[PDB]
């Protein structure tokens, strides 16, 4: 499945993928998302692009995410364990490589797409920046992070990224939950986890490749 046009999306055995190309408007390029595996035990594809202006605009979030069906309360939530492996190639690289996860209260969630989201960066390429401002760093699933904390409109988001790049990842996302209701006040009996995600916001460069060996995740 080759997926080159703006939210051209996949989905089968339980994981789907979308090109995500949500702010091509603030810029200009090509992108192409290409579906190598999907498998009930874990997904592979990659994302070939090239990305101009909006030099401090994310262009596109193509992931791959893990289907859903319930809404968990992050309370009920025994374990995520999810793992990873991609690689990057191509000149003048200006983007993240990044864990995305939203949780909100209420099904009906109006004004944003979740009152919480968490971000685990893996990749960061070139001078480009989270949302919010640090907060130091912390220790989380055997590795240091520096955490970030702010809003983006409704939603507060708190970002963990990896002081250099992490190219095979293997952890249990709740770890991180746990960490955010013990010491950022998160309400863990309020928050239904939406969306479990993961892929590469680019901000400018290419010809460029983002290389998914591989994904999986599952909410247990």
């Amino acid at each position: 499945q080759q997926l080159c046009e703006q939210y051209g999306y996949h989905a089968a055995n339980g994981y789907y993928f979308n090109n995500n190309m949500w702010g091509q408007g603030s810029g200009s390029g090509s992108q192409c998302l290409t579906v190598d595996s999907a498998q009930s035990g874990g997904v592979s594809w990659h994302v070939d692009w090239q990305w101009s202006g909006g030099q401090n605009n994310v262009k596109s979030y193509p992931y791959a995410g893990r289907e859903l069906p319930q809404k968990r309360l992050v309370s009920s939530i025994g374990s995520i364990p999810t793992s990873a492996s991609w690689g990057y190639s191509g000149n003048n690289l200006r983007a993240n490589v990044a864990y995305d996860l939203f949780t909100a209260a209420d099904p009906n969630h109006e004004t944003s797409s979740g009152d919480y989201e968490l971000m685990i960066w893996l990749g960061r390429l070139g001078d480009v920046y989270p949302i919010g401002s640090s907060v130091g760093f912390v220790n989380v699933g055997g590795q240091q992070w520096e955490l970030f904390d702010g809003y983006n409109g409704n939603m507060h988001v708190f970002s963990f990224v990896a002081p250099q790049q992490i190219n095979n990842f293997n952890t249990d996302v709740k770890t991180f939950f746990d960490y955010l209701t013990w010491n950022r006040g998160f309400p863990a009996d309020q928050q239904h986890l939406l969306i479990l995600q993961f892929g590469t916001e680019p901000f400018t460069g290419g010809p460029a490749t983002f290389q998914v060996n591989h994904f999986s995740g599952q909410v247990n």
